């Protein structure tokens, strides 16, 4: 059993909230700027400024914890610099398991709801219960930082809470590493792979951790300052963390073709290269295998060769757990 972050008891805080007729307001991690930030969001930024915490009870009559799932889709970036952490939730919903180690079953806004909900992540050399209270920070009624593609569902933006109170601020969540996340969900071993010297079965490799539900994730290296600017000429984006999300193989006029799936945490801007959405090349592969792989979706999500993959792409992180 987790133990409980700062010693805060969700059950029984929840319980005594029920009791006691209000929501939750947490102490540890108050709805106030200091939560935000500290410089690009302290107290006196154009940005704090503009943020009203909420719950997701007083944004909508029907705010759901889950809807259809707890999915990748449900990651889409907010105005922060914490894709290194949402590329790795994005990997953890596609384990079931691990998903819901970290996010228990059971939270609902609806019966036992007291404005409370927890998370268990693996911190400090133990796997810890975090409370959060649901105020989230929104302008113009819109969460402002990590949202579902789903429009009533949060457990995505409480999940994002949660680790941002860890770490404390969402502040200090700008700027990271995807295989902190990747520890941080998993107590697993993470390794990298330098792309430009892959090994001849990388993606053997590849095929193998995601058979296992090990998470994987890349980036390209900004190698210059941010000079060819941030996104490349086929539309990937530099010093951004991206999930790998599946391989497949492909037959392309009648020979193999190796393919990598892969997720930008904004949930849109996507590879325009050989492979992607609109591309000719879905149009010579068997009919079942375009129907199966192919999904026409400015959703963020998007397949290249792998061939493609290791020229374009620098860096491939993997945690592999049991
Ligand atoms: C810094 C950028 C973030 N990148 C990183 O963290 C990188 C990740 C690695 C895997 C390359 N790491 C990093 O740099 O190390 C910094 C480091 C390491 C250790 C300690 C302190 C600082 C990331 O790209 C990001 O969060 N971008 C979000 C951009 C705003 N945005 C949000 N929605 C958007 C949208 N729809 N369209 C357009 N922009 C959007
Ligand atoms: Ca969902
Ligand atoms: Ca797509
Ligand atoms: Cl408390
Ligand atoms: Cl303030
Ligand atoms: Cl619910």
């Amino acid at each position: 059993n987790a133990i409980k972050y700062l010693g805060q008891d969700y059950e029984n805080l929840r319980a005594r909230c029920l009791q006691n007729g209000v929501l939750f307001q947490d102490d540890a991690f108050p709805p106030v700027s200091h939560s935000l930030g500290f410089k690009e969001l302290g107290p006196n930024s154009s940005k704090t400024y503009g943020i009203k915490w909420k719950r997701p009870t007083e944004l909508l009559s029907n705010p759901q914890f889950i809807v259809d799932g707890a999915t990748r889709t449900d990651i889409c970036q907010g105005a922060l610099g914490d894709c290194w952490l949402l590329a790795a939730i994005a990997s953890l919903t596609l384990n079931e398991t691990i998903l819901h180690r970290v996010v228990p079953y059971g939270q609902s806004f609806q019966e036992g709801y007291a404005g409370i909900f927890h998370f268990q992540l693996w911190q400090f050399g133990e796997w810890v219960d975090v409370v959060v209270d649901d105020l989230l920070p929104t302008k113009d009624g819109k969460l402002v930082f990590v949202h579902s593609a789903q429009g009533n569902e949060f457990w995505s933006a409480l999940l994002e809470k949660a680790y941002a109170k860890v770490n404390g601020s969402y502040e200090a969540l700008s700027g990271g590493c995807t295989s902190e996340a990747f520890e941080d969900f998993t107590g697993g071993v993470t390794e990298w792979y330098d792309l430009q010297k892959a090994p001849s079965d990388l993606y053997q490799i590849i095929l193998k951790a995601l058979e296992r539900g090990s998470l994987l994730g890349c980036s390209i290296n900004i190698s210059d300052i941010r000079d060819l600017e941030a996104i490349t000429f086929k539309n990937l984006v530099r010093g951004h963390a991206y999930s790998v999300t599946d391989a497949k193989q492909v037959t392309y006029q009648g020979q193999r073709v190796n393919l990598i799936r892969m997720r930008n945490p904004w949930g849109e801007v996507e590879w325009k290269g050989p492979w992607s959405d609109n591309s000719y090349e879905w149009n010579k592969v068997d009919p079942y295998e375009r129907e199966q792989l192919r999904v026409k979706m400015e959703d963020g999500e998007f397949w290249m060769s792998f061939r493609d993959f290791i020229r374009e792409f620098t860096k491939l992180e993997i945690c592999n757990l049991t």
